[PDB]
């Protein structure tokens, strides 16, 4: 077995090349090993203050978010609030469209709608802005045929997956996530005197920061989730191993959040979470890892009923914002992880392979 010396190699020796050819300012990496996490930081987090990368910086998640979204409403599903069977409509009644029919929270959880587009679109400023742009929205193809990657379909599901609840996404996600798992330094808001601990992003030569959007249903999910790799970590030791998880419907959220509902290709789609069967090799994760594929509307094969977790999986998400680049991947068998967060955006498939490269070295 690989030591705790020989780990700090294999990292270094792997983010050091990676943030000279990828002009990566700092990044935070945490590797869940031996039951325990292992951290190590690079670098800047503010280049003209001159300040270093801690295990206390925060850094932009941008979708890997959406894994906190996949969480929180499988816990509302364990809670009997919700049902991913339940038609869209039993949540937003307002949603008259017929076009709706047959489209279950299920789809926009796991973006096969059938064509919600990637983004909701920027004259959306308003709830009632929103339900028009639903309403008027014509579907390409019927539900559950087509798997296009949107931040239009599971913010909504995490919009209506709350509703019962009475709470607004941020405050549920709070309540309900983040507390339990004393991940207390996580944020959609950074509060004021958390800010000295926020990186900044760098984009192009340029310092920069994630906006907050239009008031509305999805602001929190858009604005997304920042943190500090500890609490990543943490939040990668819950999801590869819930039976740590004492409360009983979010230990059941997380399973259901790693759950196979469809099939594509070689990956699977969970509810934020992406997983493929492990063993798997590089090139199979690298390749899918490319925008003309990640992006590419593609046919599904619908696992029902949905698989519970498999834990020969490579379970894993990327995510990106403006100014910032970051990717988790686990592997539930092996007990191992990986957490890297980096305050530049550059491209996926070198953040694939330098998780694999690193994880590879662990088995």
């Amino acid at each position: 077995p690989v030591s705790e010396k020989q780990l700090a190699e294999v990292v270094a020796n792997t983010v050091t090349p990676l943030m000279k050819a990828q002009s990566v300012p700092g990044m935070a990496v945490a590797v869940i090993y031996q039951g325990k996490p292992h951290y190590y930081t690079f670098g800047k987090a503010d280049i003209a203050a001159n300040k270093p990368v801690t295990p206390q910086t925060l850094f932009e998640l941008g979708s890997i978010s959406k894994t906190f979204t996949g969480v929180l409403g499988g816990d509302a599903i364990a809670r009997g609030e919700i049902s991913l069977d339940d038609p869209v409509t039993r949540y937003w009644p307002q949603l008259t469209g017929k076009q709706w029919q047959g489209i279950r929270m299920l789809d926009l959880a796991t973006y096969t709608a059938g064509g919600l587009p990637l983004q909701v679109p920027d004259e959306v400023t308003d709830n009632a802005s929103l339900l028009r742009f639903y309403q008027n929205w014509q579907p390409q193809w019927k539900p559950g045929t087509t798997r296009l990657y949107a931040n239009a379909s599971i913010g909504l599901f995490g919009a209506l997956a709350v509703k019962p609840s009475g709470m607004p996404y941020e405050q549920a996600m709070t309540t309900r996530v983040l507390k339990p798992l004393k991940l207390d330094h996580t944020w959609i808001n950074v509060p004021k005197a958390e800010e000295a601990h926020y990186a900044w992003g760098y984009r192009d030569g340029k310092a920069v920061r994630a906006v907050r959007v239009s008031p509305g249903m999805l602001d929190a999910q858009a604005y997304g989730v920042k943190t500090n790799v500890q609490d990543m970590a943490n939040w990668v030791m819950a999801n590869m191993a819930p039976e740590n998880v004492a409360d009983a419907s979010l230990k059941q959220g997380i399973a259901l959040a790693q759950s196979r509902y469809w099939r594509i290709g070689s990956m699977y789609q969970g509810l934020g979470w992406e997983m493929l069967n492990w063993p798997v090799e590089a090139n199979t994760v690298v390749e899918g890892s490319d925008s003309k594929v990640a992006l590419a509307p593609l046919p599904v094969a619908e696992v029902n009923p949905p698989a519970p977790p498999v834990k020969a999986s490579w379970v894993h998400k990327t995510g990106s914002t403006g100014g910032f680049g970051s990717y988790v991947a686990f592997i539930p068998e092996k007990q191992i992880g990986i957490v890297m967060l980096a305050n530049t955006s550059y491209p996926n498939p070198a953040r694939v392979e330098a998780a694999y490269h690193i994880l590879e070295a662990l088995q």
